[PDB]
């Protein structure tokens, strides 16, 4: 029973089966992926990686089921169920790529627009690659798990159904609300990284997650079983929501932070043709096509940033120069922000077209210089949706032009006007 | 005038000249060097890098000199003096290598026992390379610094004198040299930051309040010298600082697994030294062990070198790579025992390479290649701290808390370990070391 | 099991027996007695009363005894021992009168030099009156107390003994008498709370972390006896506590105007003592100064007696009312000087009344332009590391003034000058230090 | 220039003119009026009075106006303006009666439903009484004020117009926004008592009023000059609002605290008839009619609670027993809560009727007991409006009855159903 010190949760005790999963290359992989990606280039305290976060969510996942299990013995929550929820909590973010959400959120859409990719999909794949590669299934049975049934359960908690769930019966419906909760969005994943991002960012956390946990109970709501709170900690709920809004307003939506993630992304796009990651059977993969083979994906982390930066290969100069602009702090320039009214949602696959769309708008009054689409970055921020535009040219005569193309682009697409 | 948010110090304000120094390849480099080295492999929260620590030290150096200047205008502390103290604070750890203290503490001594090397030396070398490569001296003058002897001052604040031995400032401003790196108490803003910072990442309660000390600190005469002295009501705070220091060392820095992993990473670098090429100045190519000789190569040497080995396909690198994979699967070297050299003078860096052979020479037989000998130092003080009362303000005025030598074995079977245990016990006896309990 | 939110201690949980004691006239009385008395007329944040102080002392006493018991079961601390220690913390300041230390420190001495009175005594009389008035003893037994023995124990924790002088507990449990009121070192939970609390209302930084001290406290043997001892790393915390204590005393408790105002209020009470009637037990009627003789009357004696005077229409009370109106217009007595009785026998409470005659009777000559009677003087008498055992956790079970101020009622320049001379001369005649 | 130590604002420097105003019976009165009234009987840390709050507001009022003038000298802000803004902050709550809002919010409505009264009216009446009784007008001129013009100015800041303002021209309209601002309800009164109540109640305060003051600007908005904050301060505003909601939910709307405030009020109503307060010319007044003469009102503070509690007169027995109930903690019992629907308000003039309305409701399924109007307490809590009903009879057969009468009163009056 390894016990781990954590700056947020204090002591974390880990059941030997978890320890067994943790000590594999496919997991240790997470020590090398910053939680806030390029946020670190705005918040120096944000040095933390997915690894310690994943331990925390797995740890809280355990705490929540055992607390429910003790206060409501009728729910018939077993030894087996607890371990499976911890494992879902531990591996929920296994599928992350370099710089977290930058990777599945922007890069893969821009690099391979055909492809439907989510990091959850990856997490289920990585988890399979892990237990197969490290003979975890024998260990699973030693501690009372049924590989055929429980592995399905674990995967379902992560990605959803592949009554649509075959991993557990409908009477244990409340469990699927524990690691990842789609429709109210209150799950142990958020509790952990709210507290953790706050701790590293120096932002105040008003939410007390453990009082939330032992006032937590299972109740019947519309004849399907969900996790509910007793109502005088409604005061606690609003504190969580305020903590959420602050992290978004102060950190996740930060204007420089997001620019930098789009610069790291631009660098990656310029290096994809040239960088090789070795996957299974010696085959070589691109940064963008490593999602196709997990042996390669295991080797794809935040390190790819430095591999570009330190490279001498002349083929990599254009990428290397973009990363060097970040080091010297000559960043892309902020042009403006807009929103999609009314119900139009920009879809990931239309990301690649947008810089052409803006550049092709006819802004007249026309002025001295005309900008190609290569001069524009269009950034799509989702929770609402924000659309921000940055210009790569820093002439103030180009920057003026970029603003005109933009104000009219919003117009031609019926977006809010850039206040 | 940029302002940075810090989880430890809150908002940090930076002079434009500082931002200029910060926004260079030679400084941002520190974003890619872990502060606690292999500690990250025992304390998952210890994810922090040399970068945020250097900002903190720069900030604190600023806070203290500004505090002194405003309450004692007679000391003649200039705006020029403050900037030089901040810049010294900012760049003091520029010279660190992959995994900080691991690099100059164990790797360089084991790879090149020949060599003169401390990271403080490097910081100076790197500091020179930085201001030269990025045209800083014009910007220094632009803000009123005199490059030729202010740069000397900064370097002297970092590494010490290159009598009154300092050329950077006259003896009447001697107390400034106590701010960033103070060796005769070891009480300086560098320690303050990383006590506060390591605790925050490790979950150890820090009982020293550095902000209170800075608010009561004054310059007073002591033995014909000007020193920074503390108000006498801050003595309780000093005892807390020494216990926090003591907790950090017992609980984290001297962690047994933590150090084993430090020696495993080190063993891997050595097996990779012959084969890894780092591109330096003039296109010359360098090794991990020789990158310290040219700063243009050294800028490209960070923690990344770990993952370059870990991910490599080159068969030359299998030996180094297999050790790192061993760290990943958590098959670490096994702990055999601990001893101290007390009574006699302590082990020096230049004989580190010899220690495994010495152990092998004291059922199954083990050669030196399977032994790891690890030497843990605290520094390779309350009576050196001056107080002042408030009645005559420019006057100086049981219950408190080394070298450790540990040996690890690479063979993990139950009888190699037993033999290994006895090779150790006999090596301890033979060299007059304490007997392993 | 009631839980109360507190700005210093967070949530305070209260055992039902305590709640029964709290919810009585004799206890709720403490809501109407300011802790710092006239200090409030100098520190506007200091609005707090003895009631919240008492909850905290009760809460801390509990924390400490609970903490010790769980870490050293060999001490054999019962649930019953904990309740009695808590009840003692709760009722230790039950005996305070109007404006706290003002009442027993200056008013009763000036009014009845005759009489021996301390509020600790009163806390005991009031405590008896409480549990008898509200039928607490049946409730005590319901929760496992033995009233005759445990009430003696609680009383002894408050006022001290009424060889091993305590009847309430055996010497193997001696360390319990150190928690609420600690005789010779003055380190008790009473001080811990009011240091924290006074700091909090006054805006003075408190550097003592009482939560750390309680978490490392152990009972260890010292000189044949069991005493409460601290870990060796908490010596740093102790020095902070002693400084926080000295800062509170020098900045607030000894504040010059604050004290001048306490003596103005006292003067007013003295001028109103003859004419105010407090209805005691059995319709018997009492004065402010004699209400201490009956607890039923004393329950009705709080800070309110100030506004009763101030708001009065009665002409017998005009003399008193005017002094209190002076406080409102801030025409206060003027500070003339301060002195100390260094190496001299110190002034006793029985001699307080005489002192202003003594000062007016000094002949300061150089003779001055005006002569001042004794009624024109106020003379104020203000009274204020070895003691602590430490332990090594390798070896866990064994150890390792008076101020005299004078104020003049005539303001101031010719009165104030004259006053300084009478005073400097009084110091000489009395061998007190020369006024700075 | 007296300097005062304060737990919230630290050191407060006070101009001699202000010191001249404070040192009067009519101001010092506020030392005897609890800020959270009956709240103290639930939150023991809440021992603080109207006096320290008023100093605080006066201090903040000064800091804000001094700030605007030095960052925007075109605004023409004189020292004379600063002193008038300080005096308005200081005397804005001069008009409070026993237990603050309890007096004008509930007691005076129940005792004299016919009548005008608000404490803001009282503050102006008391301020006038203050300066006349203490020869304040000469000191005003000595430090440069024009009494006829400036006394009007101060009064308007407190109570509003008696362009509607006679005290200052519209080009200085922004000054009327500082002490009491009802357009947005964001004024320095609120900053103080938010911070102060947080400090005494032990509720965490997220608003930094200091950062707000040095980003505050005077700017033109829609024809008029109003006070605005930097766009980087929008996060701080949300913090102020969370701090506010936390206080309302956790303290000001506390169920027992509000119950006790109505018990005290009942105690006053039962004592009104027999207690005499001596006003000007020896004329005698009631607690409810002391608001008519400022000499009597000055001597009307929280002391009236203890005057009843300690009384022997048999006329006062019934009142005294209600207070003794508070001492023993035998309180009214909580029956239920409801809201009005429509944008309809219950008005102060109608408070007196509500207990009769509840008792006359025909609730049934008939009951074991019949309840009189005297057995009901109807409490109206304003921010929305909450309506609570308490019963003075504590047996469960009455308490059951009371609940039926209440739910039925809600029905025929179309309030929401009490859950
Ligand atoms: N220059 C620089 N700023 C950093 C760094 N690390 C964290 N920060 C902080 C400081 C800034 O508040 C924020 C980014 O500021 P920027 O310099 O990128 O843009 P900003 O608009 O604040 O300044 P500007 O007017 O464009 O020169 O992140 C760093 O390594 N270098
Ligand atoms: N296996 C593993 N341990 C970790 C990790 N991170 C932090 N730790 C902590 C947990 C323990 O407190 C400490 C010891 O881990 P070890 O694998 O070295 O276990 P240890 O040698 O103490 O016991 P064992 O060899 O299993 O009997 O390091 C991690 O990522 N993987
Ligand atoms: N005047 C006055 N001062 C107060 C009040 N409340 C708290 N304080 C503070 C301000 C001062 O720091 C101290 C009282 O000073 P005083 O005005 O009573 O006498 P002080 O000797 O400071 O000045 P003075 O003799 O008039 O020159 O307590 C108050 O209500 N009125
Ligand atoms: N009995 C009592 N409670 C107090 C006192 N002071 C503060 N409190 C706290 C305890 C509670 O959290 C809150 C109100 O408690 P109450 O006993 O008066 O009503 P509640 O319905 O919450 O409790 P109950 O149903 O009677 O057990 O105020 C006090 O002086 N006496
Ligand atoms: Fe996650
Ligand atoms: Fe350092
Ligand atoms: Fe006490
Ligand atoms: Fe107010």
């Amino acid at each position: 029973m390894k016990v781990i010190n954590d700056p947020i949760h204090g002591h974390i005790e880990l059941h030997p089966l978890l320890v067994r999963i943790i000590d594999t290359p496919q997991f240790q992989r997470l020590r090398y992926i910053k939680q806030l990606g390029g946020g670190y280039y705005v918040f120096p305290g944000a040095s933390h990686n997915a690894f310690e976060h994943s331990l925390g969510v797995g740890y809280l996942a355990g705490c929540l089921v055992h607390a429910l299990g003790e206060k409501q013995p009728e729910l018939q929550i077993s030894e087996r169920d607890v371990l499976c929820v911890q494992i879902a909590g531990l591996c929920h973010d296994l599928g992350h790529g370099p710089f977290s959400h930058m990777f599945d959120g922007r890069f893969i859409p821009l690099a391979r627009p055909e492809v439907k990719w989510t990091h959850e999909q990856g997490s289920v794949m990585m988890f399979e690659h892990l237990i197969n590669s490290n003979g975890i299934k024998p260990v699973m049975e030693q501690y009372g798990l049924i590989p055929e049934e429980d592995i399905c359960f674990i995967k379902e908690q992560i990605v959803g159904p592949l009554w649509p769930y075959k991993g557990r019966p409908e009477n244990k419906s409340f469990l699927y609300e524990i690691v990842s909760n789609k429709r109210n969005g209150i799950d142990v994943d958020k509790w952990d990284y709210f507290a953790r991002d706050c701790h590293h960012l120096g932002i105040q956390n008003n939410f007390d997650y453990k009082r939330f946990i032992k006032f937590a109970r299972v109740c019947e709501v519309d004849n399907e079983l969900r996790i509910c709170a007793r109502d005088k900690e409604v005061g606690n709920l609003y504190d969580m929501f305020h903590t959420r809004n602050s992290l978004h307003r102060r950190a996740y939506q930060h204007k420089v932070g997001n620019i930098i993630d789009t610069m790291i992304t631009d660098a990656f796009l310029k290096a994809d043709d040239y960088i090789e990651i070795t996957g299974a059977g010696g085959k070589k993969y691109r940064i963008s096509t490593a999602i196709d083979d997990m042996e390669a994906y295991t080797k794809l982390t935040d390190n790819i940033f430095l591999e570009i930066l330190y490279s001498t290969d002349p083929k990599l100069k254009d990428a290397r120069e973009i990363l060097k602009q970040i080091e010297y702090r000559n960043l892309f320039k902020y042009v403006g922000e807009t929103q999609p009214t009314g119900q139009i949602k920009i879809k990931r696959e239309d990301y690649e077209s947008l810089p052409k769309e803006v550049a092709s708008a006819k802004p007249k009054v026309l002025l001295d210089v005309k900008l190609k689409a290569e001069d524009f970055i269009v950034d799509v921020i989702n929770m609402e949706q924000l659309i921000r535009v940055y210009c790569k040219k820093v002439d103030r005569k180009s920057l003026y032009a970029a603003r005109q193309y933009f104000v009219q682009w919003c117009a031609d697409r019926n977006f809010t006007k850039p206040q």
